[PDB]
């Protein structure tokens, strides 16, 4: 029944400083396209989450150091997170990179925000927000700690890296439930 995901195959033990890693993080880019997929097509994300338990989520922490955009993204998904948005504005955001091309600009991240009922002037004040600052930081400063090197990535206890392409292969629905239990698995090991 239950899979005994083996080190090595299914993912790597990592060694990192960081005091407090987040219980579980997918590191992602809006201009990854697996990671659209993750998020839209194959639903890895949904899988994963429907499996949580209440005092835990799935935390995506945004790539800053990847395409021209990348600043202003990890801006937006902070924003995005602390207006409470981020669970609408995230499949905009792939499609104005991925579908439509039509995010060029820092400018054009805001128009997506503005079709919601967030105003420039709110966005700007957002960008300001003590919190929204921190969080930015909190992602450009684990893409170093953790050694991140592609998208999209889940790290585990801040010691275990998934090995994306370990899973089954049969389909993507088979495949997004099999990431969710080696998720569990990962999350349910020794201390």
């Amino acid at each position: 029944n239950a899979k005994d995901y083996q080190a090595g195959k299914n993912f790597t033990v990592i060694h990192s400083t960081v005091k407090q890693p987040p219980p579980l993080v997918e590191f992602f880019s809006f201009y990854c396209g697996p990671c659209y997929a993750f998020a839209e097509r194959i639903n890895v994300d949904t899988a994963i989450r429907k499996r949580l338990p209440d005092d835990m989520k799935l935390e995506k922490y945004h790539v800053s150091q990847m395409g021209p955009l990348g600043p202003a993204l990890t801006e937006a998904w902070a924003v995005a997170q602390y207006a409470g948005v981020d669970g609408k504005v995230e499949k905009l955001l792939f499609e104005g990179l991925q579908v439509k091309r039509d995010i060029k600009t820092a400018a054009d991240i805001v128009k997506v925000f503005n079709q919601l009922g967030i105003t420039s002037e709110k966005y700007a004040e957002m960008q300001s927000n003590f919190m929204v600052k921190a969080l930015i930081a909190r992602q450009d400063n684990l893409v170093e700690k953790m050694k991140v090197h592609g998208t999209p990535s889940f790290y585990v206890s801040g010691k275990y890296h998934i090995n994306n392409a370990s899973l089954a292969q049969d389909d993507y629905d088979t495949y997004a439930e099999d990431m969710a239990n080696l998720v569990l698995f990962l999350l349910n090991k020794p201390l």
